[PDB]
């Protein structure tokens, strides 16, 4: 029960560790050893979702049987059968999708252009996405 | 029964410990050894939620059988059958989701800008989220 | 029967002990050894709640079969069948949720600002929440 | 039968003992050894309560089948079926809840402010609650 | 359960490693050792989708049986049967499709034409596709 | 499950390797050793598609039985049966079809005619096809 849950926790940590390497592999040759520091956080969910969809197309009907009666003298009778396009889809979702991610970078003292360029580099280095509400902050402060 | 519950408690502590490392890895090189102190708290729940949804689309009907009678002289009769889009979803929730989290940081004596910058760094260092009603306080006081 | 109940009691004590460490880890470097004292209390419940909800959506009906008769000369007849969205939820609550918590801190002799700042630090150190009717008091008295 | 009941008695005593330590851990460094005395009492109950609730929502009805007849010439007929939201809850109460608690403190000879402050400290030290009709008295008398 | 999931994670890393070789095999002979740095990220999904389609062609009907009655004096009666073209398709999707990919390249200090040419080379070196919302950034910054 | 999927990945790499030989076998004797560099990418899918078609020919009917009645005095009655051409097709698709492919070639420094001729040679050397949205870029840049 709770034995497996702890394992899940460890997995999250692993993800963070991976990120903590990648940012280390890019900022080190450009900024320098001891002139920067950063940390990351990854939050995920472990739900279990299944979906079954069964759709129809009402705009394309096909007739199979038809009966009509038009007895004037005004008796009018009609009986028709139809066949429709059916689509069935069954989907199972993954377990462990990343929900949110936060990255913070502090640089020892910079102009606006340099910070913007470093942020642009980190955009591809990390993979920031605005759809998931991700967070990425880069700034320069005085060390001590 | 109660033997497993205690384990859950330990898990919470582990989470706090993790945070107590991350804040230590960022504030130490910028502020300095012995010039800061902080503690965290994490509160979670261990419920068990299952959901089953079965939705329909009323705006897209598809006809299958149709019978009509229009006997004037004004007898009018109609009988129709319909087919609708059906969606079935089954979801199971996780056990151990984080509900609230509190972070407090005290700095030995600072200007407003420095405190704001440190708070901004901690925002990404911890992962503060306003949706869950999280709490983060950073301030400077005189030590003794 | 009563053998397990005693165990529950011990668990509560453990919680208090944890708090008695955290307040010790924050107030000690700022106030000093022998200049403060504090105690905490945690009260919980051990009920067992299960819930089953079965909800409907009346504003979105979907028709399945329809029969109508409009014989003028004013005979009017109608018979319709409907399909509705059904949601089923099954929830099981935890055992051992914290209900109330009280914290009291006495400081050896202070200005209002210092007490307010210490209270603000303790807010994040402990995790005071007004929703549960929690209690936190910090004051300064003359020792002997 | 009566063998277990005695055990329950012992449990109550344990509770009192715990309180007799906590008040000892707070009043001793501020008041001094031999300048105070206190005793506590805890009264509980050992009932066994089970509850089963089955609630409905009358303000949100959902129609399933409907038949109508409107034969003028004024024959009016209607027959409708409804579906309602159902909630089922099953609860089991704890055994050993604290009902009332009394605390009495006597201090060797004090001003009103000092007594008020000591009472405020004891409020958080013990956890006095007015909902349960708890009792807490602190006063100063001449010893002999 | 969770044992296989971790394997999936490793697979993603492998993909990135492959890319980290290819960019190394192209930029090295043109730019030079120690004058560039780059990192990549690949995000995928592990769903399980099955589809079943059953289509009809209403514009091409074929008659099988036909009955007609044209009794003048105006009794008109008709009854026809039809045969239609039926197409049945069953599809199963893959597991592990690439969703998004980010590439970032920094070059030590360049004119616009050189950067454009390097980007064009990397377009074929990596396989950037705008349909999936892929990201590729190449820029020049001052190293330190 | 995931053990076979990895194998699929390896297969893709093999394809690329093959291409990396063919371009090496053509450009080397014409351009020269160390005056060019190139890389390729191949993306495929591993779906599983089955199709069943059942077609009719409505323009060529064949009569089998016929009954007619032409009682004047104007009773007219007809009843005919038909036989139609039926075609049944069952198809199973391959697994591992190439979807897209990208080729990039950089030549050390050229006139437009030479680049056009090299592109024309590579067209047959690789097999560029515009139907699949393939990509082939050849350009000349200054090396370093």
């Amino acid at each position: 029960a709770s034995a497996a849950r702890r394992k899940e926790q460890e997995l999250e940590r692993s993800q963070e560790q991976a990120l903590r390497e990648k940012i280390d592999s890019v900022l080190l040759p450009i900024l320098g050893y001891g002139n920067y520091t950063a940390q990351v956080d990854i939050q995920m969910d472990f739900s279990a979702v299944e979906q079954t969809r069964k759709r129809f197309d009402p705009n394309t009907p096909a007739t199979r049987s038809e009966y009509a009666l038009e007895d004037y003298n005004v008796r009018k009778e009609s009986t028709r059968n139809f066949e429709l396009d059916t689509t069935i889809s069954h989907e199972r979702k993954q377990t462990g999708t990343v929900a949110r991610q936060t990255v913070s970078v502090a640089i020892k003292d910079m102009s606006e252009s340099e910070i913007n360029a470093i942020r642009q580099v980190l955009i591809g280095t990390v993979g920031f996405d605005q759809g998931r509400g991700d967070l990425l902050n880069v700034l320069s402060v005085k060390f001590a």
